C-alpha cells in the first residue's frame, strides 16, 4: 500500500492539512508527509527554546531566581501565574515551559536569552547553530500562536523541527547532563496525552512537546522508544486553514496519524 494515501484521507476526514516527518534511523526508513511545507510553531518551540538556554548556560543557571509581576502574564501561565509573589528560578521556568506549556515562562526564557526582539532572534540563531536554515521565531507568546496561514513568521517545517529535536535528545547537541533534563522535563509532560501518546501502544515510551493555535493549529513533536528501547522522532503538525482562524484544532488528527506511524514502526 502506500501511506501517503492514508495521510491524504486523514487530511479529506478532518478537512484538516497533515505533515508528518520521522527521520531514517539503522533499520528505518524516512516517514514524510508534507514534511518540506511550514506550519506554525504555536508552543512546540518551547522544547528548542529550553535547550537553547541550557545550551547557553552553566546548569547553576538553573536556580537563577527571575522576577515578574501579573503584568507579565499575557498569555495561558498554568504554572507562571501562581508565582508572581515569589518569582521563579528559571529551572522552574524551563519546567513550567514544557509541562505545561506556560507561555509566562517561555517570554521570561527568551528575554534571558537576551537581544533584540526580546529574544526571538536570538533563539531563530540557536535553530541555525543546529542547522536549521528554515525556521524562524518572530513573536512572543501569546501573538506566535495567531499568524494568518500566508504568513512565514513563527514556522518550521515536520522536517526541519525533526531534525532538531533528533539532535537534541538522541544527538549530541547539548552533554549528556543538560540533555537528561530536556528528556525528563519532556518525559513528564501533562498536555500531550490525546495526541502521539495516544496513537502509540502503552508499552512504547513517549515524550513530547505540544502546541496548538488559531486557524485549527494541533502539533506535537514527540520521541518514542520501542519496547525493546529503540528510539525514533515524531513530529505532528496540522491546521485548518479553510476553517477560520477560530476553526477547532483536531488532537484526534495527531493520535490517527501516530497510529498509522506506529504501524510503520512497530
Ligand atoms: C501553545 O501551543 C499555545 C498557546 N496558546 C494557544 C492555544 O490554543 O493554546 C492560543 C491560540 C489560545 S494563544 O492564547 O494565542
Amino acid at each position: 500500500g502506500d501511506l501517503a494515501d492514508r495521510f491524504a484521507e486523514l487530511e479529506r476526514r478532518y478537512d484538516a492539512r497533515l505533515g508528518v516527518y520521522v527521520p531514517a534511523t539503522g533499520t528505518t526508513a524516512a516517514i514524510e508527509y508534507r514534511a518540506d511545507e511550514r506550519f506554525a510553531f504555536c508552543s512546540t518551540f518551547k522544547a528548542p527554546l529550553v535547550a537553547a538556554v541550557l545550551h547557553q548556560n552553566p546548569l547553576t543557571h538553573l536556580d537563577k531566581l527571575i522576577t515578574y509581576t501579573s503584568d507579565d502574564i499575557r498569555s495561558i501561565s498554568p504554572v507562571a501565574q501562581q508565582h508572581v509573589q515569589t518569582g521563579m528560578t528559571i529551572g522552574q521556568l524551563c519546567d513550567a515551559a514544557i509541562r505545561y506549556s506556560d507561555g509566562t515562562a517561555a517570554n521570561l526564557l527568551l528575554a534571558d536569552l537576551g537581544g533584540p526582539g526580546g529574544g526571538t532572534a536570538a533563539f531563530t540563531g540557536y535553530l541555525r547553530s543546529l542547522g536549521d536554515t528554515v525556521s524562524r521565531l518572530d513573536a512572543e507568546e501569546p501573538e506566535l500562536n495567531r499568524d494568518p496561514p500566508g504568513d512565514e513568521r513563527n514556522t518550521t517545517t515536520p522536517h526541519a523541527i525533526a531534525l532538531v529535536l533528533q539532535q537534541l535528545v538522541l544527538g549530541n547537541a547539548l552533554p549528556p547532563d543538560k540533555r537528561a533534563l530536556l528528556t525528563d522535563w519532556m518525559a513528564r509532560n501533562t498536555t500531550g496525552a490525546k495526541r502521539i501518546r495516544a496513537g502509540f501502544p502503552a508499552d512504547w515510551k513517549v515524550i513530547d512537546k505540544t502546541g496548538t493555535g488559531d486557524y485549527g493549529r494541533a502539533n506535537d513533536i514527540a520521541v518514542v522508544w520501542s519496547p525493546t528501547g529503540v528510539p525514533y522522532v515524531v513530529a505532528v503538525m496540522s491546521d485548518r486553514a479553510g476553517g477560520g482562524y477560530d476553526a477547532e484544532p483536531r488532537e484526534a488528527l495527531l493520535a490517527e496519524a501516530a497510529t498509522c506511524v506506529a504501524g510503520v514502526l512497530a
